[PDB]
DNA sequence: CTATCCTCCATTCTCAGGTGTACCACC
DNA sequence: GTGGTACACCTGAGAATGGAGGATAGG
């Protein structure tokens, strides 16, 4: 499978995690070691774009069983990750949020990179990091640095090429299917579709973009905490607008598949066949096998 | 000592799956 | 006053977030 750059580092802006890690080895130098990870994990059913990402790094890190479902591939390795790795994101860079985590990240392999953290000065840089790393600094680890300062944030500020959304939606996007209760359709059913970004609003700068992106769109707020959701119900639009997209700048993973029978509904759709029981019934199955279960 | 390998979590963050009812069609 | 659609709002399971120790292989 191609798998071509832009893709990859969409999916990773929505799926990927960079951690940097501080743990107490009193068999060290300065009682601490620093560990650099990076990792993707997913549902046993996505096993195959794990080993897909694999190959695509060159046969880089490993795979395996992180959860109960769940499988993660790493690079655990500095020189491995300083050598692969950063030259890509580098090169094709993230522009979400997680761009402002990696950035760190690659501040913090460098300085291991110059033996830096086996020093004093550089762990407590390197703390400094990690604290403006992901949740940031944790229990244990505070504790232990109190005079410190957590890094600023760099200055992240724009979608640099289609598939980058591809491989972006394939991570938090959303092909769903609703069947609503109607007390006015001869069916008893309102046959819907929708789709759906979700992000927390960190991001909302980026979100907003989309609506100018794919030319539709109504993006808006949870009302129980700070997560977005681009949404679009539109069922003109997702027949102009989202299905062409996406049909071109094909899905990776799963999902994928999940957009398939999505687009199987909106040809019952089009063509009105959702207003007859038989149609309902056609969309039934599909509804009931795509997504949850299958 | 230093770096990479490996086998395990717990809690939040996205997913996913509903509505309520304004406005549209219709004529 | 029928037959349909799209926002705007609502609410939860359970995996993704982002970790956690080890035990080693390289010194
Ligand atoms: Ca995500």
């Amino acid at each position: 499978s191609k798998l071509n750059p832009w893709a990859v580092v969409g999916f990773i802006d929505a799926e990927g995690s960079f951690m940097v890690r501080v743990r107490k080895n009193s068999k060290y130098k300065t009682g601490w070691l620093v560990v650099a990870i990076f990792s993707v994990t997913v549902d046993k059913k996505d096993l195959f774009l794990l080993e897909s990402l694999k190959t695509f790094f060159g046969g880089l890190g490993s795979i395996k069983k992180s959860g109960n479902s769940t499988f993660s591939y790493r690079i655990e390795s500095s020189e491995q990750l300083t050598k692969i790795i950063l030259p890509f994101f580098d090169k094709y860079s993230l522009i979400t949020e997680k761009l402002g985590d990696y950035l760190l990240f690659k501040k913090v392999l460098e300085l291991m990179g110059t033996k830096e953290h086996l020093t004093q000065r550089g762990l407590e840089k390197i703390v400094s990091l990690k604290a403006s790393i992901n949740k940031g600094l944790s229990e244990e680890l505070q504790a232990a640095f109190p005079q410190c300062v957590p890094t600023p944030r760099p200055e992240i500020n724009n979608i640099p090429d289609p598939f980058w959304l591809a491989g972006f939606v394939s991570g938090d996007g959303s092909f769903k299917s609703i069947l609503k209760k109607s007390e006015s359709i001869k069916v008893g059913f309102q046959s819907i579709l929708v789709f759906q970004i979700t992000q927390h609003a960190r991001d909302v700068k980026l979100m907003e973009s989309l609506i100018s992106y794919l030319g539709c769109g109504f993006i808006e707020k949870d009302s129980r905490g700070p997560w977005l959701y681009y949404t679009v119900t539109n069922f003109s639009d997702i027949q102009g607008k989202i299905i062409p997209f996406f049909h071109q700048y094909k899905i990776i993973g799963s999902k994928y598949g999940d957009y398939q029978d999505w687009c199987k509904i909106a040809l019952i759709m089009q063509n009105k066949n959702h207003l007859t029981p038989e149609g309902l019934n056609e969309i039934r199955a599909l509804k009931g096998g795509m997504n949850k279960g299958r």
